[PDB]
């Protein structure tokens, strides 16, 4: 509402933000592998 | 083709010409009706 049926909308800069949105992820997935990597390294160290 | 999805569109006058289709669908069936009778008559004259 208030647009009917079904209307078209269009993204700016679609595939510039994709590529944006890759690079974030990919960051943000290299920090998630990096925390597991920092937690296991010190559970090693105190053991 | 080529509005997208389904798009609304708004007919001008819908009542109005509601009412003047009624009264000329009204007036065409009149004489459908009155146009077999003349058939009718005519054959009955005949005979």
């Amino acid at each position: 509402y208030p647009c009917p049926n079904t209307v078209d909308c269009f993204v700016s800069r679609p595939t510039e933000k994709t590529v944006f949105t890759v690079f974030m992820l990919a960051a943000s997935g290299i920090c998630i592998i990096l925390n597991v990597a920092e937690v296991v390294y010190l559970i090693i160290r105190a053991c």
